[PDB]
């Protein structure tokens, strides 16, 4: 029947003999064990070494495999994705389905994973009760055999599938056979922008329940107006034979103190003309002054559900963590415990670079710690129900969770072809209903999502209403079909911009500020995805947070996204390197578009993370005279683990510092009077820096953690002092090909044919490997490239406009190069034009003034043709001969910062190793810029002025020619790019021009000045 | 002390080039010990009789953003027409210049003065690349106003009818000029993007007889 029916090409069959979905069960037979959440003897893990064999299709699986092992099969760890063991290739595609679009059909060559296990079952488990098997995640469909006999079938890769093995097992040794199909009709609903993998990738376990059992339970908490009183309501369902002596006791615990308890026999209230539920009971417990759950303070109670006899024999106990909180939308605002949330969110896929889509406790905890340490309070499960432990960790550490159904049909044309089709409602409904049945008791889940990128169909409307009917405690959101459809409680667009409308036909992305006030619109707006963090990105992040703080109904969003989906590969020498789409023979593919994370796959932060941390701060600051105003954006907690440190420095040199404990009520303000600061004698800008430090460790952070910061300019004393007049005069020497200038042990050489400083000598040692030349281009960022699909070429993308305009191949043409000997200086004057096929793109006019003190003052004035696309940068570059260990600068830092991503950086004196000045983006691009720099030091060289710079062993040319960071090789010496001006990086999205007008280099005429000397 | 700041000469040197003379100057404007502004200039006079002026100004970050960054002088010439390539024909300011068009404009001198009943800074034209008056020509990228009334007289005279034409012509040429505002007239109303807060400013002019 199995090969004949082909259930994996039938949307009408999504399971066979699968048990009902339910909240997490452990079937404790001791109440104390239930309460303390200790291991249960009735719940056994089948994780470990299994038997695996790969096949090109199910028809190729030998019928012998059912009853007996294949010796040709291997021993592999489970859970795993089989692509991660090398059996076939993982495929990275974004939108286009990895299979031909022919629903419900999949390719006849359907890779097939044959898993099997031989295991002991104790006698006690089969004498009395029910033994079930639980597959927490099987991608994407599977048939199950126990001791050669067919048990059942299941679909949906991201929710547990459970089967009764009571009638299938024997005492002692047993054998499981699992035939896992890579592709199924379920794949049509699994078109998420991620690696396409397969296998038993989540836990496998055996659960023993008694015949008379708790089959389901629901916990609700409702409140009075001021949350000083709560009612916990627990509905409990049983299976087995009903008896008058049966009871349920629900007890609520706060640590070791029992706070409330209810006991009742079965038999619900009358429901309709036929009576009520004889097999159900609802317990209601009163709780006075409940400790409320939030992301700020994740207060939890323990609920123990005891099924027992009237005289007190425990039959079984189940349990869960309870967080007392109310989530509601009122008057257009999303409220938690009566207060309007500000969502500091991020989307997080389940990704590990070594293990694929297999999740472990350590990686989950690592992710939560880093998130909270970087001022995140929310996570969206993009785009499927997560590993069950994630919710437990979000409950306990405190994160707001959007729980999202495993439905994405992005590749369909139009996007709603399946979701508007009633024939697909059954499959869709199970992906929604079984998620709610599983996760409804987790306090961390505050919002349900209907899926992702599946357009808007009638099926969405039906399932929206289903959830609203079944669970009134949580808003339902869904972005599909324009982000404000009838299927969503929250306007939840992806990549809508702050001020700029994007008026796409049918599905426009309005400016978020404008969207709120559209005629008849009343809902809150929280972006399901925003600030696409692909490569060198998060430009304009501050614009979002400014808008979120100003507009009540703008209640935040979820950054896209948390972690780069790069996978480890190994080179000929066995050295690891990070791979993206196409690196596994996978084709078609969408290349580096799988990497959009704030952190690298190994959880090392990108530079963008610090910008997010700074903008997502929970304390806001204002300065007025000597007074610092600190405002709390906590809704519930007082600042009881916070102190404010302050320091004033003069151009990097500390002058005064202090600290003040913070005592701010939620939403309150605190005024801090700075003591009288003594005047500095010398010239320069005074800077004030404040930092909020957490003196104590928490569950999520170490002692001394910095949670917030801010900087201001105080008094500036402009230098009016004349630099000491030197008694030396530089000497000019002229030849046909060069102007040379000599002063002491220093020498400068200007090539009269090129018009550039071609060489510079200190003690007759050459300082340059490549002449100092104007640069107007950058190795393009992912945002410049502007691609979401590797097949799509966009003439509007920044890189394409630069290329078409000839910016990357325009060559300097000399117009003028003269030298004049002055009183105490030599003055070199140059002028250049850059031209492409007849058109003058840029003109650079310069003077170089070399005086008797050894300083070379460079003045640069650039003209940019108004009709050429605005250039990426306006500056100089050269290859220095020296490699030095340290880079020392007075400017914004310490981390990489760009004009539209520099709010997090502080002005100060920074000193880093040279390697830190390079950001190892997996797809190489322009990187490591530091802005607002007044002084740069490298070896014996010092540059002064007001510039942006980067400094590394990799040229812009190598960066733009190299597709992977591991293929980069250090060049001789050090490439220095010093910019007077640099274009923003953008990032509102990464598949269209996203650099805001105020960060484009459109002024037409530009001026900057640099002093180069030796210290 | 913006209105009473006194210039203090820091540097004034002369250099001979192959085909030009180069004058270099530096001034500090101070009020009671505090340096408000520093102006560093070069004047380059060549064989064609053109005087190229570069101006680089530092503005102390803790001084209120200044109304303008420019040069002024009282010309001896009184001429009948003012001819410019820039935004016009009417008075226009950085935050009120959208109506104005870029073209060649030619107006009688009196049209370059706006007779506001309460006298103030008036008659600016922005985005100007070339200005002509009598024997003079100025080229660059600047804002200017030109009239028989000095800024000093305008700020000391309460009514337009009490204004007297001064000797010659007062010329104000700005690299930069603050917005005028007006969201209301009883509180600061100049938007941040039109305030002169950049700290360091560059502009350049070529002055010649045409
Ligand atoms: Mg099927
Ligand atoms: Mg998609
Ligand atoms: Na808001
Ligand atoms: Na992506
Ligand atoms: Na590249
Ligand atoms: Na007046």
């Amino acid at each position: 029947v199995v090969l004949q029916r082909r259930d994996w090409e039938n949307p009408g069959v999504t399971q066979l003999n699968r048990l009902a979905a339910h909240p997490p069960f452990a079937s404790w037979r001791n109440s104390e064990e239930a309460r303390t959440d200790r291991p249960s003897q009735q719940l056994r893990s089948l994780n470990g070494e299994w038997r695996f064999a790969w096949f090109p299709a199910p028809e190729a699986v030998p019928e012998s495999w059912l009853e007996c092992d294949l010796p040709e099969a291997d021993t592999v760890v489970v859970p795993s994705n089989w692509q991660m063991h090398g059996y076939d290739a993982p495929i990275y595609t974004n939108v286009t389905y990895p299979i031909t679009v022919n629903p419900p059909f999949v390719p006849t060559e359907n890779p097939t994973g044959c898993y099997s296990l031989t295991f002991n079952v104790d006698e006690s488990w089969l004498q009395e009760g029910q033994t079930r098997i639980i597959f927490d995640g099987v991608n994407s469909a599977f048939h199950l055999w126990c001791n050669g006999r067919w048990v059942g079938y299941g679909q949906d890769s991201r929710l547990p599938s459970e089967f009764d093995l009571s009638a299938f097992l024997r005492a002692g040794e047993n054998r499981l056979a699992v035939m896992v199909l890579r592709w199924s009709d379920g794949s049509y609903l699994e078109d998420q922008d991620m690696w396409r993998m397969s296998g038993i990738f989540r836990d496998v376990s055996l659960l023993h329940k008694p015949t008379t059992q708790i089959s389901d339970f629901h916990v609700a908490t409702r409140f009075n107006d001021d949350f000083s009183r709560a009612v916990l309501e627990a509905e409990v369902q049983m299976c087995g034979e009903l008896r008058d002596y049966l009871r349920v006791t629900v007890s609520l615990w706060q640590g070791e103190t029992q706070v409330a308890s209810g006991t009742a026999p079965f038999g619900g209230e009358i429901i309709d003309e036929r009576g009520g539920y004889a097999d159900r009971v609802t317990l209601r417990l009163n709780v006075e002054n409940p400790k409320l759950w939030s992301a700020e303070i994740p207060n939890l109670y323990r609920a123990v559900v005891e099924l027992h006899t009237a005289d007190g024999t425990l039959i079984e106990a189940e349990a869960c963590d309870v967080g007392f909180r109310e989530v509601r939308i009122e008057n257009g605002l999303l409220l938690l415990n009566g207060k309007p949330l500000l969502i500091r969110g991020v989307n997080r896929h389940e990704h590990h670079p070594l293990h694929g889509q297999v999740m472990d406790e350590q990686t989950m905890v690592q992710d939560i710690l880093l998130m909270k340490q970087n001022n995140f309070n929310a996570v969206r499960c993009s785009h499927y129900p997560n590993h069950p432990l994630w919710y437990t960790l979000c409950d306990r550490y405190g994160l707001y969770v959007v729980d999202e159904a495993n439905i994405e049909t992005h590749g369909m044309v139009p996007m709603n072809r399946l979701t508007d089709d009633p024939r697909w409602l059954p499959a869709m409904s199970e992906r929604v209903t079984r998620m709610v049945q599983r996760d409804r008791n987790h306090p961390s889940v505050i919002i349900w999502s209907l899926g992702n990128e599946s357009g808007h169909g009638a099926n969405h409307d039906a399932l929206y209403r289903w959830i609203k009917s079944v669970d009134p405690s949580r808003p339902v959101q869904y972005e599909g079909g324009g982000a404000d459809t009838t299927a969503t409680d929250i306007i939840c667009p992806m990549y809508a911009r702050v001020d700029e409308d994007q008026p796409f036909p049918a599905v426009p992305k309005w400016s978020i500020k404008k969207w709120l006030s559209l005629p008849g619109e009343t809902r809150p707006l929280i972006l399901c995805e925003y600030a696409h963090a692909m490569g060198n990105s998060l430009g304009g992040f501050a614009k979002y947070w400014q808008a979120f703080r100003q507009y009540p109904r703008l209640q935040g969003g979820f950054v896209w996204d948390w972690v780069d989906q790069s996978l480890i590969k190994y080179d000929e020498n066995g050295n690891p390197w990070s791979a993206y789409g196409g690196d596994f023979g996978d084709t078609p593919n969408d290349r580096q578009f799988c990497m959009n994370g704030l952190v690298f796959a190994d959880r090392t932060p990108h530079p963008a993370l610090t910008e997010a941390k700074h903008q997502q701060q929970f304390f806001q600051f204002r300065l007025s005279g000597q007074t610092i105003e600190v405002t709390s954006e906590y809704l519930f907690r007082h600042s009881d683990n916070e102190l404010l440190h302050w320091m004033v420095a003069l151009d990097g040199k500390p002058l005064a510092s202090g600290e003040v404990p913070l005592d701010v009520a939620p939403q309150g303000k605190q005024l801090i009077e700075l003591p009288e600061l003594p005047q500095p004698e010398s010239a320069g800008q005074l800077w004030l820096t404040v930092r909020v430090v957490q003196p104590n460790a928490t569950a999520w952070s170490e002692a001394g953690h910095i949670s917030a910061w801010q900087q201001w300019r105080l008094a500036e004393n402009l230098s009016v002092t004349l630099p000491a007049a030197s008694h030396a005069i530089p000497h000019l020497t002229t030849s046909e090909m060069d102007f040379c200038i000599e002063l002491g042990n220093k020498r400068w050489q200007f090539n009269r044919q090129s018009g550039f400083l071609s060489q510079m000598w200190i003690g007759d040692k050459k300082q340059l490997l490549t002449p100092l030349r104007d640069q107007f281009t950058r190795a393009p960022l992912d945002n410049d490239i502007g691609v979401a699909e590797a097949t799509r070429i966009d003439p509007n993308a920044w890189v394409e406009r630069w290329k078409a305009a000839g910016h990357y191949q325009a060559e300097a043409a000399l117009l003028q190069c003269t030298a004049d000997t002055l009183a105490d200086a030599v003055l070199i004057t140059t002028a250049h034009a850059w031209q492409h096929q007849g058109k003058t793109l840029f003109i650079s006019r310069k003077t170089y003034r070399i005086d008797g003190s050894g300083q070379m003052a460079i003045t640069v004035d650039v003209e940019v043709a108004s009709d050429t696309p605005h250039p990426a940068r306006i500056g100089l570059n050269c290859q220095l001969a020296q490699v030095a260990e340290r880079v020392n600068w007075l400017g914004l830092g310490p981390q990489e910062n760009y004009p539209d991503r520099l709010t997090a950086a502080c002005f100060d004196r920074w000193d880093l190793p040279l390697s830190d000045m390079y950001t190892p983006y997996v797809f190489p691009s322009e990187n490591g810029l530091r802005c607002g720099t007044r002084e740069l030091n490298y070896g014996p060289h010092q540059w002064r002025g007001d510039f942006q710079f980067n400094i590394s062993r990799y040229s812009q040319q190598q960066l733009m020619e190299t597709s992977h960071r591991h293929l980069l090789h250090a060049e001789e010496g050090t490439w220095l790019n010093i910019d007077g001006f640099h274009m923003g990086i953008g990032g509102d999205d990464s598949w269209s021009p996203s650099v805001s007008a105020e960060f484009q280099l459109s002024a037409g005429r530009y001026h900057y000045q640099l002093v180069w000397c030796q210290k």
